[PDB]
């Protein structure tokens, strides 16, 4: 008995590795390779067919891909900070725009949505 807050759908493309990011800082890769195991793998949007913009697609589903796992486990202890929530955004962020570049060719062959 524990019911969402009532997502309309959102689905879930693909898990990929660790994208190429660089920091110039050995304590933000430091902390980034150690919460490699704290993060998600994988990131939550609704369909390329239902939009029309990269900006909205890339708010959204950092939210929903952030809110799915923070808002979920936040309840059982799990507070985290600006430094957490900026170094799994910058994952989210990076996994959810070059997956959108992908998963788009995959739906979209003559769209033009």
């Amino acid at each position: 008995g524990s019911v969402v807050g009532g997502l309309g759908g959102y689905m879930l493309g693909s898990a990929m590795s660790r994208p190429m990011i660089h920091f110039g800082n050995d304590w933000e890769d430091r902390y980034y390779r150690e919460n490699m195991n704290r993060y998600p793998n994988q990131v939550y949007y609704r369909p390329v067919d239902q939009y029309n913009n990269q900006n909205n697609f890339v708010h959204d589903c950092v939210n929903i891909t952030i809110k799915q796992h923070t808002v979920t486990t936040t309840t059982k202890g799990e507070n985290f900070t600006e430094t957490d929530v900026k170094m799994m955004e910058r994952v989210v962020e990076q996994m959810c725009v070059t997956q959108y570049q992908k998963e788009s060719q995959a739906y979209y062959e003559g769209r033009s949505s």
